[PDB]
């Protein structure tokens, strides 16, 4: 009945997979909580098995992984860079059996499960570099015969914990980073995507293992909220990078605040794309379906808005729905399908409620807006027009494809609809105008953490930092100088002189 | 009974201060709250009153100051450089009269006093440049036919609480940097510092006036506990910088969370200076004595913990004991005056309450230990001798003159007992040793945002970042690259080519 | 002299007199040949200046480097302080020194103050600077050890500077090599000696009223043998020189022969292209003042005009029209928009320009003559019909003449624009998106200064001032330009225990 | 006759040499010039023959790779990093043969043989990440309606020229470096490496043609200087990174600067260690050993003086002959090797003339000072005593295994005793006083461009810039942001406002 156990998933090996697998690493393997069987998205069939952390397991994995730490701060950075180049080189001797694997559990199709895990290699090669750039100026003193200089050194114990969408790629950015900046890391994944965790896992324990360094570098502790919950409220666990739910992230962040810990938190995104009437609509029609429609729509960045123009709602609106109709569906691992399943069947019913609550609110299904009637969690890629902007099931976050199509006459209020939502992550416009594009990326024009020009809300890429305002927490992941956040710093004033300072009027020695 | 109304004080006058003032201002005067009364510390008698913010008077300048922002805003940086670089001017102005007003209203002495508007004066001069220069790098797409940049904005509308002990500088920073950033400012300071607060205000005012610029740029809105409240928990505050307490500090972080809003959390520390037997005793006997009853110890970097080795221990507290005999007290608006009053009534009380809990867990006052016999709040150094490094008042931190003194053996459990507080403000060794200088910087040294050497816990200047760690914050003010935490980062991608998607 | 008349008392507020000291390095003097200085709006003479003779060039080089000794113990935000007050004082005398600039150069005045605030914010931005110049502490991959970029003064940079902007230049040369713990010798232009007095005047009392030594901001004028003397000199250890490209080629040289280091910021043939999608209405004034701005004397001024087939006959016709609004007269009085060129000189070379363009095949439009009047006035200049390869078209002419041309693609007048030998400024008229992005990357302009929207004469203090190829490739004022006035080291500091490995041979 | 004939040295054909091999790629392999043979220093033995280029090969080449940049330039600059990649891992993968053929051919010891070719992996991987680092500011504008932003373009054509000590490494560090800026290269190194430069080259050669990518972006020419002036001479070469001799150095600099294009010059160097009474003789010791006599004393970076207090100087130099004696000699691909032979017989010669130079000067040679009795061009390592610190020999850079040794007394005169040389390469003490270390990384101290701390003078890594001063060129490479100088500064200026310019009295 298992997948694994079949001759045709007999790649799965590949990964150092079995029927059951281990889900604590620290070093040594192990799990002695509840074990959990993972399904397939796409047909609803068993995969394998995971034994998950207990109480105890995630006790003795924080104390070896402080532990490790010990020998892992004393590393010289480029020397850490160097143990993330082969961990670069590791993944892409196993990027065609991961993405793949990625494709199995989670659902995306095959093209991007691969790109995945090509996104942990080239954040890798990315932080070699960096690993020999990491650090703070030099500062001219006022005082004589003394120097200012700013000091960076690692938090320690990083905490990392992440989504179902990007079971991958968003462990990479963090582990990464972390490790170059001399920080040793604890893992914990979505439970639904703890076999992709495992065998993540178990390509970086054979690089630090023939490296001779101790596995609790880069720990893992598969399980659920009461792991989570207890590395938010953990004071051994100095920073914890959250990647997840409005409503969960709240709560964690509120949890690290009262023990004044340290939070990097990544959580949801309604994020809209605006065309305007001079906008090349050869280019704007296909990029709003790739970003609505992509990875079935459980992107944090996927298009959830589309805000038209008056003059040219209607066309746009009706070249959608026959392109929508051209979306070829199927298994995510065949080479013709661009959209599979939902991840759960929780989702399909989340996809159904917000779209019945669309209708009660007064909009219009245009396409779409039914489940498909096959084995798996296939819904129907949905357009809605008709709802006021400021409709509640409008400025609710559904991970479903629900495109929500409104039209505008002026720039000063669409700007203010992209606003006017508790997300903050991605935004686009679609224009030709060069006044209206610096207005944009102006005080007066969007507030969110990423915002694009004639491209859509996918657009971002390993060179920048990652991350949304507001409600989407104010983390930032990857590019720039986001490596600030995995270290500490400190402001320090030498003196070398052998001056001595004023008496004041006292008599000394 | 005003000292106001007295001629030996009239020089309050010139910072347009009367009898009765308004602590409201959002582009006008006003105040329908509660009327408070501040006294001078050195004597107990009463200056002049001010007319604190009811709810109404909040509500209305939170929607001013929002209303100021859409005009501040489109304003180059630079042109809003020019106006911190003319607040800094005026500043200059009235420097030896607005640093006496610290001293006779807070307590501090005078070269303090000026002292600590000097550095106000320094942050503008500072963040005049540095509004030529905030922005982030043009970094290449791997799109062909795209442009990837790195866009800094303003946040907003930036909350300013700060606490008694400096009612100058610390919203001096956030001020100059936040206003060059193209935010707006609401200011809360501690209630008895109103009359600085009102004066600082009146100050900038004339500035913002002059330049024809809506008051509510730099507003002010005095009151205690209810109005610091009411902006951690309001939705149009989009950062709130929080100066004081660590208790207090907590539930203003819990509720800035709650809400998802941004927060820059300056607390208390436990600052600890390290003396090895290298170290060179002529420059640490004054190096502890200035950083430990400094300001009557009431500094947020006040050395509060001495580890000396025991090679050196006896010598260098006996060397303290004649040193501290010499300590001059008296008014600190007073010429060779090096020791003024502590700020409250309470505080002595407090003072003595350490004292006695010092001796209950075992320690041994060589030095001090009293109330000094005289008007105001005047309290003897102290050195305390014998405690645990483990003890309860130790890692408790009391706003006053007390230090305690500690002996080490090595190096390695010195470095851990300067860690192993709550709090993670300041930290300082004073040693020849390399190696050890550089361990001291290294991840395995201190936890400290101020790590110093060779210079007590004091030191630190504009152009670096000032803040902590740990239970201290993790907020940074001023120098280095502070100003991101008044502004929102967005990476920005453009597609400019005439390409379509596959 | 213009000086004894009562209607120019306003020149005593600078301290200037009859005869003027043009020698300072703590103390006033001057050996050399004196100097008489000309108001070029009417050939009259204002005042004279001694200049530097050889024995008072090596004593002022002498105390220059013995004043570093103590300027480089200086903290950095102490010397920022320092350069925040001679901004100050140019506050003071801000309308005095800029009416001087006026009289003795020629520009207009609100140029002439222009200039002057050019200084001064250049101060203001440079205390902030004095705050945060340095290098980053880069990790060793060498455990025990630290890596740092450590950043320190050149020790005495030289200064030459120009007539054109004979303020401007010094003052961010000045502002910011002070800042970065270095110290200064200033030679101007001959023809500007007054103001370099008047300027050296007003810094000179700010260091004495900081009880520091006066050679920190030393002066020496005089012509090309105190210039040669600098390029050749081994005490000079960085000589920023602007002027002309043919004497900035052999400046360039000397300094390469000894191994010194140069800054050279030399001459230009900046064009404006207008695409068809341009804003007329925002394309024709901003031609306007970029071509006749300063009697087309700056060293950004434009002097080629390539515009679009479609829209060129249109945009020449109204070019004509607003020529003839341009208001010229007395550069100390209000309305006037046109002075006299600086000197006698130039209108020679300028009407040796026209009569050879119209030689090459050019058709004068507008202009090309000299006013009956006294100064040296010459009417602004429009010539058409020019190949864009013409031999008159290639050639810096200090003069208001404007050359235009017309072309059909964009690709043959990106090229146009770089097969010049100067590489200062540029700029296009349009609106397309990716021709805007073409013309800021590789394939695009190659000048140091590449403008959208904005005349070529567009820049400000916060980016870095420069041009490539001929224009010498050195840069000026904002972005990281004080590297250029600052030598970096490399330094790793062992701090470790450890002894290196033996490799088999034994020790102690 | 030939090496490469005998079957001991099979392995060189793993490297895709032959017996006579091509010395010109640009897409294509050929070579018309003079034919040379190179030479095993270790027992002058021929390894094989390569064909340099004639004047009609450098013509095609210098065209086809700045066609081959049209193509090169468009690529995004993280895709360039991506090829830059590739090209590490392809070195790996020839780590030991190619650093088998550095010891074969210029004679350096193999463990840096293979450690030169694993500095060249390491820039790549840096690379690799500072590809999508490289560019500029946006800076706040003072204008209204304006966008200020710093662009970076890359110059365009970077021709190399390297030396014989370093034939992989330099090379390496100026083309991981140029290639992500931009850049296409044409490479020139010295005529006794030619064989390193084909090797090199071949590798390279298969990463960009397996991406489809045309070969000349990474061009080679061999040939000597009749070559090396060309490339100094040719305006299409617009960056010339030059390392090599300062008297050659100097000449280049000379015509690079005479056609106002840009040189990167890496030359001599006489490098000082200082140690000081406190420092520990158990690090010193070891420390300037191996920083004298490493690579036979042929680096830039090679201890040439070494300076001790009075106090411990006879004990030092006692301790130094000691350790000496124990350097143990032979061929270079032969393990517990330190010491292999000079690169030329010339380089005997010249060695030998410094010792007797020395002897006539007043020097005391107190070891080695002889040839050693074998084949190949072996030397003893020589220690020079009781020489004036302003002796000419001391002052002369002399590519041979003889240290200086000077005694001092004081802080101040040893400082200034580093200084006084033209050469500004590299410099140490050694000491625990903190404040000593300060004023020596500080305006008072060491005026080179390497100023190190309780380490030798060949302290150098990947992660800083690399370079001296004064006579030493003023270049940098590798580290920091030594990678503005292989591209273009443009301050860009964009107005998108409607807002139209200040009529001024003038009406359109």
């Amino acid at each position: 009945t298992l997948l694994i156990n079949q001759p045709q998933y007999a790649w799965l090996k590949e990964l150092g997979l079995r029927e059951e697998n281990e889900g604590v690493y620290n070093g040594s393997w192990g799990g002695r909580g509840e074990v959990i069987t993972t399904y397939c998205p796409a047909n609803n069939e068993p995969i394998a098995r995971v034994r998950q952390a207990s109480v105890a397991d995630y006790e003795e994995t924080v104390k070896k992984a402080r532990e490790a730490w010990k020998i892992w701060a004393d590393i010289p950075a480029p020397k850490r860079g160097e143990i993330v180049r082969q961990i670069g080189d590791a993944l892409r001797e196993k990027i065609q059996v991961l993405g793949s694997l990625v494709s199995l559990e989670m659902g995306k199709i095959l093209v991007e499960g691969v790109g995945e895990v090509q996104e942990y290699v080239d954040i890798c090669d990315y932080a070699v570099g960096l690993s020999r750039m990491i650090g703070g100026p030099i500062l001219p003193s006022e005082r004589s015969g003394h120097a200012l200089i700013e000091q960076w050194n690692p938090v320690g114990l990083v905490g990392i914990i992440t989504a179902f969408n990007f079971p991958v790629a968003v462990y990479g950015w963090n582990n990464a980073i972390a490790m170059i900046c001399g920080n040793v890391c604890l893992w914990k994944g979505a439970p639904t995507t703890s076999l992709i965790s495992v065998a993540v896992t178990k390509i970086i324990a054979k690089v630090l293992e023939d490296n001779k360094l101790p596995g609790a570098i880069c720990s893992l502790t598969c399980g659920g909220a009461d792991i989570g919950t207890a590395m938010a409220k953990d004071e051994r666990v100095n920073l914890l990078s959250f990647t997840g739910s409005t409503q969960v992230g709240k709560q964690v962040g509120l949890m690290v605040q009262e023990r004044f810990g340290r939070s990097l938190l990544e959580l949801g995104g309604n994020n809209a794309i605006i065309a305007f009437e001079d906008a090349d609509l050869s280019l704007v029609v296909p990029s709003a379906l790739f970003a609505a429609v992509g990875t079935a729509g459980q992107r944090c960045t996927t298009a959830r808005r589309l805000f038209i123009h008056e003059s040219i709602h209607d066309e746009v609106v009706n070249r959608l729905k026959k392109a929508y109709a051209q979306i070829r569906v199927g298994n995510p691992w065949d080479p013709n399908v661009l959209y599979g399943p939902l991840h759960t069947k929780q989702a399909v019913s989340m996809f159904l409620g917000a779209v019945e609550e669309a209708k009660k609110e007064g909009g219009t299904v245009v396409y779409g807006g039914k489940v498909m009637d096959r084995p798996g969690n296939y819904v129907e890629p949905t357009i809605v027009t008709g709802l006021g902007h400021d409709a509640s099931i409008a400025h609710t976050e559904t991970f479903a494809p629900i495109l929500y199509v409104f039209k505008f006459k002026n720039e000063e209020e669409v700007f203010a609809w992209n606003n006017e939502v508790k997300q903050g992550l991605s935004s686009s416009i679609f224009t030709k105008d060069l006044g209206r594009i610096f207005r944009w990326l102006g005080p007066k024009g969007s507030d969110c953490g990423i915002v694009n020009v004639n491209i859509p809300t996918s657009g971002a890429e390993i060179g920048g930092a990652f991350g949304g305002e507001k409600h989407t927490g104010g983390g930032r992941e990857s590019g720039s100088d986001a490596w600030k956040q995995y270290m500490r710093r400190s402001t320090c004033t030498i003196n070398y002189s052998k001056d001595l300072p004023l008496a004041q009027g006292i008599k000394f020695q």
